[PDB]
């Protein structure tokens, strides 16, 4: 010793190791262990200003001390909701893979960046690897791709690249003295095709939607009108969007009747695969995505159907020549292949690296193993299906065309009625009011949702390989329950 | 009863649980226990035709038992850098501080996603004690914000924001009818600037540079110019970035006097406070970022000076009348609690990590106290090593540093008797790329050497872990010099 402004070590790690050690048996004792337990709440409701009251976040000027850390930590997992519970159909994603989150932790404390070769060698390696593996579900021979934060982001660079494409000056001029670019999409589209045309400045009134058929298919004759008519209007049509798995229902687009359709036109074809993606890995439902090799670009999001953790979503490029480094370089040698650096084919610079996760489950799995979670799903999907049809009161909007299973619950007292607007009105509010109850039990958890002219229905989402039939029996057994007195 | 199509489960749980648990040892062991001690190799470099010999990454139809695979994870550690090694200054982040590390296991297993209180109840409410505790060492009053993937989409969506609120038609018409919209920033700002004005469709022809004085800061008697200029062009300015802790020398630029002119002209003005505005924590240095409470908005990543692990980095606003919410609303689908508490129409992204998570686990553990002299112990350790180089032969300073970005070039001896020609910058061009190369195969050292706006390659140094010691930096000048020594 010793210097100004005073020097040493100051640190007292020994006792902060141990913290990471005591979190460590919390996941293990109070997540993983209890993960496949059906016998646990779904969630401990709380609404916003009793959470607040339970859980004390105000940082001060002090710390505190490890017993009351540990508290925290304690009641942050408590208190949340169990994405990992074998009845957890809320979202698009559900479910846990041991293989991914061992990997999931390692990357944690590595603490990775993906700038460049020199600090993530190995996990640039990787992802070269997945990429490659994704681009041969596609059916393509060779391809280009990088990990995006969300499948969202993935459309929004897929559009980026394919006005790049059309113009790769707007890179430099901008679009003030260009004509009105427009992309053409299902109205079953998800919501980030429009928050991507307004944040790249081409704007939401320019994203022409294509009529759907009675299964929610985007209507090739149609899209032949749309772009006809843009055309004669003066505009500049780039881009077609299809959707290989849609949100709600679950719809696939018919690729190989669009896509003879955008190259009678020269228009970039990007397929948004974020949820049927990964059906891809099926020879016996790959064909759900019949026709994606003949697209420009594929958007698919592991992270849901495949479990791959939060966040895991990739845009694959059917070309080779740099266009994704063409579109997205910018500022910044010696002494390595530079070519496996990648921080200039992204719109961030810090990433992290999403696809080492995927590529531990796929290890672990081989295509075999995912292969049979997804054909299990399907299966799972439709012996709920068939188990609906046997009962009175839940009225399937539909066979499902994927694992999206959306059904209305009709209580008794709205039986015998008629089909008109009133009953419809009364309808509305069963969903909603089932969700409540469920969400206070913490036995359940489904979505409901309006969609196109159809009010409030129930969507139903399989996706873990932990849930049972007995796990089928029990959601319309429940729902039953809570709704037969409404 | 057994029946179709192919039912069971049939899962193995028990060996899943297993390799978690393996694996979280194997974290204790290798690296959280081995996070501080200098004397192991900094990276294990092989090439990668070399290290993809070594990894077996092939995915094959079958799997691999779980010996090989734990295999694959002692391996995958042994060949990465290690971020957290005190002797790492190669980026803007570093070290391990293990409480964020806690948080980040814990929100690994949750696996949430931020769409609503529906699904992420806490997250939700911890991402707004972050958000209002930051917007305090702005200087707001109130305010509003979320946290994005990286500081690159944050500038995003400010720049996206400030052109709403200049038309917020463009949100639905877009920009085909519309004049030029210009923004203004120093040639020391980030490179996201560049992409981001590419990507919004406003065009890098459009991205107007001012001119910086001697310490890299812009200049606002310039900024005033191009406004007056970008005008009678027939262009429309709408925007001001500003940077408080550039990159590479770790500027300040002056944002008194910048808000100054935003506000005669009406600009919304944004301050990318990704690297420096952690210094708002310090009492001493956050007079750095004075007058950052005039602006309308503030990008700043605690993931780096603060360590909160990758990703964190927030947008904070101005703003109280849910700018944010009517900028990036696509309602998109009602009781039946308070939907306020709902953050999915703020941001760009659908589905979303609680990146905001792990940092308030630090300002908890550590407290405001805790923070600042973390903050300020890396001030101390870089003027230290400034004033240790000063002392030494080889070593030229490029400037004074205004923050912990510590630039020097490292003359070798044959170059020291030389004059102050071209071709004696020529030739130290190469030395940096050299002695890189060198500690890289030594595995002894990372530090970042980049040539800058007409500067020829120098080394830059951060200063951020509290792991390091004076022992470290006289190491880092030991090394470099004895690197290159011979060159
Ligand atoms: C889930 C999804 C997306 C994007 O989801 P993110 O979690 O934001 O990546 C996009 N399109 C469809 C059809 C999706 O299901
Ligand atoms: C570190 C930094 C960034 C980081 O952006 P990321 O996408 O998070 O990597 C942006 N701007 C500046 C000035 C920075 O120092």
């Amino acid at each position: 010793v010793d210097g100004v402004v005073l020097n040493g070590p100051q640190t007292d790690v020994k006792a902060g190791e141990k913290f990471v050690e005591e979190a460590c048996r919390l996941i293990m004792e109070e997540v993983v262990l209890k993960a496949t337990d059906v016998n646990e709440k779904v969630c401990e409701w709380q609404p916003p200003e009793q959470l607040r009251q339970l859980l004390d976040l105000e940082m001060r000027d002090t710390g505190e001390s490890q017993d009351k850390l540990l508290k925290l930590c304690q009641d942050v997992i408590h208190f949340s909701v169990k994405t990992n519970h074998p009845r957890f159909f809320n979202q698009l994603y559900a479910g846990l893979d041991y293989y991914s989150l061992a990997a999931r932790i390692i990357t944690e404390a590595l603490n990775p960046s993906i700038y460049t070769y020199e600090v993530s060698p190995v996990f640039l390696l990787v992802e070269e690897a997945v990429l490659k593996k994704m681009i041969e579900c596609v059916g393509w021979k060779e391809g280009d791709g990088i990990f995006n934060p969300g499948g969202s982001v993935s459309n929004m660079c897929a559009m980026n690249l394919a006005r790049y494409r059309h113009c790769p000056d707007i890179k430099e001029k901008g679009l003030s003295g260009l004509p009105r670019l427009i992309l053409f999409t299902s109205a079953e589209c998800h919501y980030s095709m429009k928050k991507a045309a307004s944040f790249l400045g081409i704007g939401t009134q320019n994203v022409y939607f294509v009529e759907t058929d009675g299964r929610g298919k985007m209507i090739p004759e149609d899209l032949e009108k749309q772009i006809w008519q843009a055309r004669q209007e003066g505009a500049v049509p780039f881009l077609v969007c299809a959707t290989s798995g849609t949100t709600v229902l679950g719809a696939f687009d018919p690729l190989d009747e669009i896509a003879e359709v955008c190259e009678r036109h020269g228009l970039w074809l990007h397929v948004d695969a974020s949820w049927g993606g990964s059906a891809l890995v099926s020879r016996k439902h790959r064909r759900l995505l019949h026709g994606i090799h003949r697209a420009d670009s594929v958007a698919w999001n592991p992270h849901k159907m495949l479990m791959a953790g939060i966040q895991c979503s990739a845009l694959l490029v059917k070309d080779k020549s740099d266009l994704l480094k063409k579109c997205y370089s910018a500022k910044a040698d010696k002494f390595y292949d530079v070519s496996y650096d990648t921080g200039d084919k992204s719109i961030q610079c810090s990433r992290r690296p999403d696809a080492f996760k995927f590529w531990m489950t796929w290890k672990a799995l081989g295509t075999s193993g995912l292969e049979e979670r997804v054909n299990r799903a399907f299966a799972l999907s439709r012996y709920l299906v068939d188990e609906i049809k046997k009962r009175e009161g839940f009225k399937l909007l539909m066979e499902p065309e994927y694992t999206n299973v959306c059904f209305w619950y009709i209580p008794p007292s709205l039986r015998e009625m008629e089909e008109g607007p009133e009953f419809w009105r009364k309808l509305s509010l069963v969903a909603p009011a089932i969700k409540e109850k469920m969400m206070k039990k913490g036995s359940l958890m489904l979505g409901y949702q309006p969609h196109r002219g159809k009010v409030n229905f129930f969507r139903q989402v399989v996706i873990s390989p932990q849930v049972s039939r007995e796990d089928m029996d029990f959601l319309l057994d429940e729902i039953d329950s809570l709704g037969r007195d409404m």
